[PDB]
């Protein structure tokens, strides 16, 4: 046997959960001496095990080949190799437990000093190594690590020396464990969480298990704090000063009056558990979880989960998320009405849990297990059902549960994600139910729900969710399993996939969640885009995605699918989500005399809020103030009268003049997660402006050799299009039916005979390449010598027989211009046997000047499409042109402002004003073809023109990249249509 | 009505066949004064009719805007606009008769002088204008032209002036006629054929209709020459000196003994038809065409059509083909055994016909009509069935027939191509049968064959062709039409689509053509690639195809689909086609005592040929000479004994020594189309070399720290691959299963549930991204202390569970190296529910040095794949590395030499020699990934290495880009396999 590296590879191919580590336990704050070994280490990278040197480097001998590297790190974020993104597909041949030859091996070394406080006993702790570590101290092998996002501790007693010590860690990127770590995220090897030396004094405390329940009938807490050392229960004293408690560890007591913990009111009691040689500090939240009457209840009440799936990602550091970024992102979540987090799909940094306890989130704490890449082979060889993997998978669940079991915020344990079904998942569930019956078990992969306590799905349609909400879904074949599942509450562990422009359809889910007790709510996929900061050859920073790092196989921009970008800047979807899930409902009366207020919270009343009103008109705010609202109980409602000055204004306003009344609930005082005045909920009542009044057509058409003039409009006799309006140059005017496909439009809409993505349907139909033929131009008699001008055109595409006849009728009184557009289908819009849907029915004006500022009356400030824009409120808005865009990583259709009634574009020294019945407004400095072709933001370039889109109709954006497409009510099928606009130019 | 250009556009949208032209007539060589107006004209281009100036330019006033342009020309070939390629799809919206707004309008002007010989009567002739011309002379509008490849003449009597004249022609690229001119070719506007002034003397001859039949029973000619002036029969004298004839025009006579015309023996008789004021010169070929007993017969005998489809294209001049290029390409066709031409899909230059008469080709002369782009809408609005188009389509057929009716080479009239079915095609057929019953009518678009005389198909499979050949195809529903069609002879007007590497499957068609009298033969699609010469930014010339000229819609490289490149350089397909269709069959006896000879000609005996033999061995020619063969009658065979010295050599050769006997039929004397010694047919008998003798394994394996040595081979202990063989550096050795997709592999194979192109099947299966895992390396006991080395590997792809186990066993005696490769499937090669076919089972050696010369024993000199290579004969070959490649316009798999038994690569100062049972040999200076990624030849770059492919199995190439894919016998399904090679390095 002559090949090199055989012993290293046999270890990497092991089915065992590693070796040599101390038993799994909780992460505990203790007074035992602690030394962090994080800092600058030495690092050497080899391309695989067979060439990784065996040169005594573990002693500090072979310094050459090594260079400085920060630890913790994801090493490809620091110039060593490259990140690689795959969604489902494995990046290596699927033949478990074997590893590919190209397998980056990273050797890490650090020298540190240990004082006498670390003797006689100490351990070394590793909070995360992706994916396989072998650890040596002073040349002695301590053992190995498996379970990339799980903690391992090694006893160093008798190996650690007083004074200098040399720690060496060989990390393999790929191992047998990679087959059970196939999450949809970047593959990033490294020692990516804390490395800590901890003294283990005699008569200490190794593990603690807090049991802190709440009896909602009596208001009592139920407390038992177990404590152990070396696997044996120990005498220890538990002190909870705020509750006047001093009790023995291991005894259950009833605490007469506790304030219970919830995400809404995250009450924590400081406690200490003390033995002779060590004391542990705890924060105890009293809460009990129950499943009863097909409802998920906390402290005796059904709750509504307004959730996100949170991965750990940083655009420059990879899987290392600095604490300040964590704290800020959790506050950002609370600022957007989120109350729940799923740790997709592995345990988070150990210090995350205390922050969730403190700020208040219901947490689904998920084990590091995902075998999704076996699905393509019908789950053949799936680790979850293979006996050889049982110990490894039970170990993952054990380490997951033991680490985080003391945290009130953890309300459910999840077995993993997309791991199929099998005997080892059942073993993990059995182990967990025996160890910790206080928390229900979650796992979506087995729809029969045989081994879980809630029924979980991902991306079930709104329609199917309504059936489940009513308890009327189709039955499982096994009547006993059906009876069990039908009596379970239902959660969407992933829904409304938030990739690109979207997600559409959030309101339809939310109405169901709020109506049906069996529906627990849902967790958006996902909180963040995993963009990675890169730069062009000219130094322009932007986010990269799959394939931008030379990957042979990858899934492109499916890793940029979040509510916020990788720097935690909100996408429009987050602003809409905040509104959709707002925990108070404010319904303002049409007559402005008051509002109905529903408190949708589960535990808190409305006393935390200040209720403010404001009336705005074109000239600015006409009135505003606060109203005193007697606190409304959870799940109750009331009617609140507004001050008489508000209704007096409504009465006084001349009909047709626009005005907006907004009632908002803001924090009355600072909280831990936002300042006083932070807006939580709002409602409005709008007095809409009258429809536009087209001008009397009293100006005649003047005929020149090559142009026509009609008041302030000049037209080409060769094209029929305006070439200037009030001196604003017009390069082109034409009909639009298409937009640059969103990420959702690039997804297949399964079901029905046509499974092409909408983008492909449009391409095949030629909708991305429309052309216009001029049929004729004629003047018609107007008023008092004036005339109208009708330009007749037909729009179609090369090689197609279908078209739309489009007639433009122009009129003017010399100041205002009227434009009537009439669209009539000429032939059936069917291509390849299927109907061709449209993106819009609108006009594109290409103006020969740049726009500095865009103002409008409608909704805003951010974009809105028919099935989004919940967060866009009625009002007057004004933005610099650059701020109208949306910085999606892959540029795509975005930035439309639906529901507009008037718009004004400042183009140098002139203002172009447009009025209509509701229209969508978009303004860009580059064309739709530039937007479509661009794969990253630096591909966009301004060309000196203004591209102005006025849409009479728009389709929705849906979630077709993963889950439901556009719901029927928001689809735009071909139709005939007519609409009027008025235009004016002010100088 | 205020738009510009309305009158011009109404004319362009006219359904009429133009206006003002003289009646259609023959192209006739006459003694009337003729002046060619070809030369340097003045030219101005506008983007459409609405902006095309009406500035009096027709008089020579508006010189500015005009620049010099050669006429004839295709104007986009001279920097004015750009060529655009579409196959089927129209490049404009389909709404006949309307034209798009973007419609290049080219104004052409020339001043010329006319002497007194052009008075009182003269005409102007235009032999082609694409697509719509309006003609003025001295400011007077003569009329308009429709039918782009048809001739028009205009009377200029009373308009032409003695002295200076100004001719003006406005040409529109697009018109209503574009809807009936949708051939698969470049769209190229221009005045692209001759412009001629012709005097029309009094008492002259306007038209002549030659009728020249042949009675094969008596050997007599049947002659009648009709002559007319102004539509009336005239007295004229017909003189045929070689036949001693002086007769009146309009009288039918029997000529006692004529030598008949055929493509094989194109006998022409010079004749003159003379009236008082004009004489016409003719070449008369006597031949009669008959359909009888379901056979197409000429001069009483069934013929076999060995044909090509000939478009008119030049890579720098467009639709203008210089006469010297025409003459050379026709000789090239004859040099490759072609005897028939289809003028796809329009009449050729008028002077082509005399060349076909003279050189000898059976011509299918096809009308300028193709409406293929209406098929996508179910033929809705198809001009062929629309009454408004009747006059226009009958006019096209009339002009087609009248121009060329006097030519013996025209044996069938074709109505057009891919024009669907309809009443106007029936009208065209009726008109033609009435006007010229001497020629059968062809049209493939109506499979019922109701209005034609032969049954024509395009790309019918070999299987379906065999059924038709036997008269057993499924019946038409109408019993009367079925009886008619079943009694028709059958032609493939297009078959064996010759795009890229291919066409495969030619032999299977040819065997049927030769076996079944009803099968007339076939015309390859197509003679030439329509490449257009372009240059890179660095000045590297190459051919461009669709999309290389900025087209919005195009069909890519489907215009480069020929047997020769646009400069008439043969592709390998032409060399194979020549052999497939060779008109003599030479079957050499295994014992080298003689050969059987079949004369497959229809009229000629074998007296034109010299029969030569040659015996070659490794050292060179051992013997050769000529053998006297008594002339063999058409369709007969004989046995010919070879000189005894040949068999004496065979007897004397030691068994296992290779030797090749080749018998060839060459021209004994110069012909009009090739020189004496030109090879027409050949056959061989091969004494094959013995199988390779692997060495005695008497050298042991020497183990070093990181390498192993086994005689002259060094191996890496990290990869198991050789790193040098005899000092030749080896960068990589591995198994191959894939090749860079050919044009055929990018085509869909219709039928069955899987219609992905093979290239897509491979991509989805990961066959283009295989990786290898090392399982182990071990030494085994050899002989007398020696050892063998077995390297065990597994080949698979990321995210797939299927693989192949590949074991390499190495042995050496210190000079020769033995390599045994064993391949075993591990799991089923099924992906997306369908079996994954392989391109090959072979080895790729990547050598770290450049190869200067490649030599081999096998077949050659050109490439061969399992279903091609008919033209590659057995022998010894040697080529510089560059000449091993094939210069396809889109680079793709090519250059394999199948059937090799030994190869030698000269790499600097060393020669690497390889021996095996039959293997395919390929050698390249760039990798397969470079070949696949390259879209044009300058994308290929040498990297300083040698890529050597040794294939134990290869799949065929088929014709799946259009028509049959690889036939079952040539497909390569996954299998287990083993094979032996020997290697030696000589310094
Ligand atoms: O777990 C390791 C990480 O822990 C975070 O809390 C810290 O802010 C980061 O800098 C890094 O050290
Ligand atoms: O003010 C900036 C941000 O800071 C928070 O503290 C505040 O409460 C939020 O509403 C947000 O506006
Ligand atoms: O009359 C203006 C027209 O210009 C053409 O160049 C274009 O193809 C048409 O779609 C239309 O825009
Ligand atoms: O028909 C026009 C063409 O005719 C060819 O015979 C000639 O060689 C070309 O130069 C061009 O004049
Ligand atoms: O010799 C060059 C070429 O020229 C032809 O005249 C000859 O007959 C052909 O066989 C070809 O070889
Ligand atoms: O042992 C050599 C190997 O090297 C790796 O880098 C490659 O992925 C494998 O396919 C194989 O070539
Ligand atoms: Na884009
Ligand atoms: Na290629």
């Amino acid at each position: 046997s002559l090949e090199l590296g055989a012993a290293d590879i046999q270890d990497l191919e092991s089915f065992e959960a590693g070796r040599g580590a101390l038993p799994a336990r909780a992460y505990l704050q203790s007074d035992a001496p602690r030394l962090s070994l994080n800092g600058e280490w030495q690092f050497r990278l080899s391309p695989g095990s067979r060439v990784a040197p065996d040169d005594g480097w573990q002693l500090g001998e072979a310094l050459n080949g090594f260079e400085s590297l920060p630890v913790p790190s994801s090493w490809p974020m620091h110039g060593h190799g490259a990140p690689a993104y795959t969604n489902v597909q494995f990046p290596f041949a699927v033949e478990p437990p074997h590893v590919p030859e190209a397998n980056p091996i990273g050797d890490h070394l650090v020298v540190f000093e240990a004082g006498p406080e670390f003797f006689p006993h100490a351990l070394l702790r590793f909070d995360g190594i992706e994916s396989a570590g072998t650890v040596w101290l002073n040349g002695v092998e301590l053992g190995t690590t498996r379970g990339s996002r799980l903690a391992h501790e090694f006893d160093v007693s008798g190996i650690l020396e007083q004074g200098e010590n040399t720690l060496a860690v060989r990390v393999a990127q790929f191992s047998a464990a990679s087959y059970v770590e196939d999450q949809d995220m970047w593959w990033l090897p490294g020692i990516f969480r804390d490395v800590t030396l901890q003294a283990r004094p005699a008569a200490g405390i190794d593990d603690v298990f807090v049991h802190a329940g709440y009896d909602h009938i009596t208001g009592e807490g139920i407390l038992k704090v177990e404590a152990s050392r070396g696997g044996q229960a120990i005498d220890a004293v538990v002190r909870v000063p705020e509750l006047a408690l001093e009790l023995a560890a291991g005894t259950e007591v009833r605490v007469p009056a506790v304030e219970p913990w919830s995400a809404e009111v995250p009450k924590l009691y400081e406690a200490a558990v003390s033995a002779a040689g060590e004391s542990v500090a705890l924060q105890i939240g009293f809460r009990s979880i129950a499943i009863e009457d097909a409802q998920f209840k906390v402290n005796g009440r059904r709750i509504l989960l307004r959730g996100v799936n949170r991965h750990e990602h940083h655009p420059r550091l990879g899987r290392v998320v600095p604490r300040d970024v964590v704290e800020a992102e959790l506050r950002l979540m609370k600022q957007h009405n989120i109350n729940a987090i799923r740790t997709s799909h592995y345990p988070p940094h150990p210090q995350f849990l205390a922050l969730a306890d403190q700020l208040g989130f219901y947490v689904v704490l998920e084990c590091d297990l995902e075998t999704h890449g076996f699905e393509s082979a019908g789950w053949a060889q799936n680790p979850s059902d293979d006996p050889q993997w049982e110990d490894a998978l039970v170990d993952r669940m054990r380490r997951t549960v033991e680490r985080d079991k003391n945290h009130a915020s953890v309300v459910m344990w999840s077995l993993g994600n997309q791991a199929g079904t099998g005997r080892n998942l059942a073993a993990m569930s059995r182990w967990t139910k025996d160890r910790d019956p206080s928390r229900p078990i979650h796992y979506e992969g087995d729809w029969s729900s045989e081994h879980v306590d809630v029924y979980s799905r991902m991306y079930a349609s709104q329609a199917e969710t309504a059936l489940i909400g009513q308890g009327i879904e189709p039955a499982l074949n096994d009547a006993a399993l059906d009876a069990r599942r039908r009596a379970m509450p239902f959660v969407l562990c992933e829904y409304v996939h938030a990739m690109g422009n979207g997600p559409g359809g959030m309101s339809e889910y939310q109405a169901l969640f709020e109506k049906y007790p069996r529906l627990m709510g849902g967790f958006v996929w996902e909180w963040l885009e995993h963009g990675i900061t890169v730069s062009t050859a000219d130094g322009v920073d932007h986010y990269g995605y799959g394939g931008d790092f030379g990957e042979e196989v990858h899934d492109g921009n499916f890793v940029t699918d979040g509510l916020v970008d990788a720097d935690r800047r909100p996408r429009p979807g987050l602003l809409d989500f905040k509104k959709v899930i707002e925990p108070l409902r404010i319904d303002v009366a049409r007559d402005w005399t008051g509002f109905t207020l529903r408190n949708g919270q589960d535990f808190a009343d409305t006393s935390a809020f200040s209720f403010r009103y404001e009336v705005e008109a074109d000239g600015g705010a006409l009135d505003g103030g606060t109203v005193d609202v007697a606190p409304v109980a959870p799940q109750s409602e009331t009617v609140v009268e507004l001050p008489g000055s508000v209704a007096a204004l409504a009465a006084g306003l001349s009909d047709g003049r626009p005005a907006v009344l907004t009632v908002r609930a803001v924090l009355g005082a600072d909280s831990a997660w936002a300042d006083a005045g932070h807006e939580v909920a709002w409602g409005q009542s709008v007095r809409e402006p009258g429809a536009p009044v087209p001008p009397a057509p009293v100006e005649p058409v003047q005929v020149q050799d090559s142009e026509l003039t009609l008041g302030p409009v000049v037209f080409s006799r060769a094209t029929g299009m305006p070439t200037s309006i009030g001196g604003v140059p017009v390069e082109k005017l034409g009909l639009t039916l298409w937009w640059a496909p969103t990420d959702n439009d690039l997804g297949r809409e399964w079901g029905g005979a046509d499974e092409r993505p909408l983008a492909t349907q449009w391409k095949d139909a030629g909708l991305n390449r429309l052309h216009t033929r001029l049929l004729g131009i004629s003047a018609n008699p107007g008023q008092d010598g004036g005339e109208t001008l009708t330009v007749r055109t037909r729009v179609s595409a090369a090689d197609k027989q279908y078209g739309v006849l489009v007639d433009y009728t122009w009129s003017t009184d010399g100041e205002t211009v009227g434009l009537r557009t009439q669209v009539r289908r000429d032939g059936t819009w069917v291509n390849r046997g299927f109907e061709v849907e449209w993106a819009r029915i609108g006009l594109e004006f290409v103006l020969g000047e740049e726009t500095e500022l865009v103002s409008w009356f409608g909704q805003g400030p951010h974009q809105s499409y028919p099935d989004t824009g919940q967060g866009a409120r009625a009002g007057w808005f004004s933005l610099p042109l650059a701020k109208m865009d949306v910085e999606y990583v892959r540029p795509q259709e975005c930035g439309a402002r639906s529901g507009s009634r008037s718009a004004a574009l400042q183009l140098g020294g002139r203002t172009l004003e447009i009025c209509g019945d509701p229209f969508a407004l978009t303004v860009r400095p580059y064309s739709q073809d530039v937007l479509d072709a661009a794969a990253h933001r630096p591909d966009l370039k301004a060309d000196g023109r203004t591209y102005l889109y006025v849409d009479h109709a728009l389709r929705g954006v849906g979630t077709a990249a993963c889950g439901p497409g556009v719901l029927e009510q928001y689809r735009l099928k071909p139709r005939d249509a007519d609409f009027i606009l008025t235009l004016k130019v002010r100088s």
